[PDB]
């Protein structure tokens, strides 16, 4: 019997500040961490309406939600009760740099997120300042070992109006709270993250995301 249920409640709280603007978005959602799969709602609570691109900050609303084989080491699963932490750095064509970072708990049937998103050097006449997003292209997740730490390298791209996409590389450490979860060996997550529904500005937005971790074949 596992620490984690087939069904899981998602509550976070997301504070930040892009290019100068501060805000604040909560979140509640559930998710099946044996099947990958997530959903929530988020609600910014202040510095709406948000003057840039709400995609930026998707990927920063937990590894915990993606379906594991038996042959990989879930280091997500193996880390509760206690939980994780991640630190990420995306890093965009144009200059734009961000910083995010979630501190993972679990009370109950409850996952608690304590996430900061910092961005900055977004140039004013680019498609983030300027809302030209419309979504992330599906990715693979390198998983391997870097001088002891877990690490994520991913090089993605956001699509935008007019037929052309806004490359970002991704760079992810995770870090089990506990001393002796044994890391695991290079792996890889897919991974597809859609916002299902927003309202006018992006004040409330639906997101999903599905994760499914592999060895690189196909049987």
């Amino acid at each position: 019997m596992s620490a984690i249920k087939p069904d899981m409640k998602i509550k976070l709280r997301m504070e930040g500040n892009v290019n100068g603007h501060h805000f604040v978005i909560d979140g509640d959602g559930t998710g099946k961490p044996f099947e990958g799969k997530q959903s929530m709602d988020l609600e910014v609570k202040e510095g709406g309406p948000l003057p840039f691109a709400f995609d930026i900050l998707t990927t920063a609303f937990n590894r915990v939600f993606a379906k594991y084989p038996d042959n990989i080491q879930d280091y997500f699963k193996q880390s509760f009760p206690k939980g994780y932490s991640w630190e990420r750095s995306l890093t965009f064509e144009d200059g734009g740099i961000c910083n995010a970072r979630n501190d993972i708990t679990m009370e109950g049937d409850t996952f608690y997120n304590k996430v900061r998103f910092y961005g900055t050097n977004f140039p004013a006449n680019g498609p983030v300042m300027q809302k030209k997003t419309l979504k992330w292209e599906p990715s693979t997740e390198k998983m391997y070992v870097r001088d002891g730490v877990l690490t994520g390298d991913v090089e993605t791209a956001l699509l935008l109006e007019g037929n052309a996409h806004y490359r970002c590389d991704f760079r992810t450490t995770y870090k089990a709270k506990e001393k002796g979860v044994k890391l695991p060996g290079a792996h890889f997550v897919d991974h597809c993250i859609e916002i299902l529904s927003h309202d006018k500005d992006y004040n409330k937005v639906k997101l999903y995301e599905h994760a499914v971790a592999h060895s690189g074949l196909p049987n």
